[PDB]
């Protein structure tokens, strides 16, 4: 961990890792597409509702049961 060092655990810098897919955010050029929230982050594609599917990329959401739901869905949470 921390203090106790022990195993092989040595890093230099991690990114932040999609709460969706599960894999890491790369992109290195002149653009990009990823929402943030609280710290955690989500592909443009990954941002969505959990019930309906739909694309919240940069829109208004909200956060319930570690998942995203639109305002509309939301309404039936
Ligand atoms: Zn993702
Ligand atoms: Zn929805």
């Amino acid at each position: 961990g921390s203090s106790g060092s022990s195993g092989d655990c040595y890093k230099n810098f991690v990114a932040k890792k999609c709460a969706g897919c599960k894999n890491p955010i790369t992109g290195f050029g002149k653009g990009s597409s990823v929402v943030a929230y609280e710290g955690q982050s989500w592909h443009d594609y990954c941002f969505h509702c959990k019930k309906c599917s739909v694309n919240l990329a940069n829109k208004r959401f909200v956060f319930h049961q570690e998942q995203v739901y639109c305002p509309d869905c939301a309404k039936k949470l």
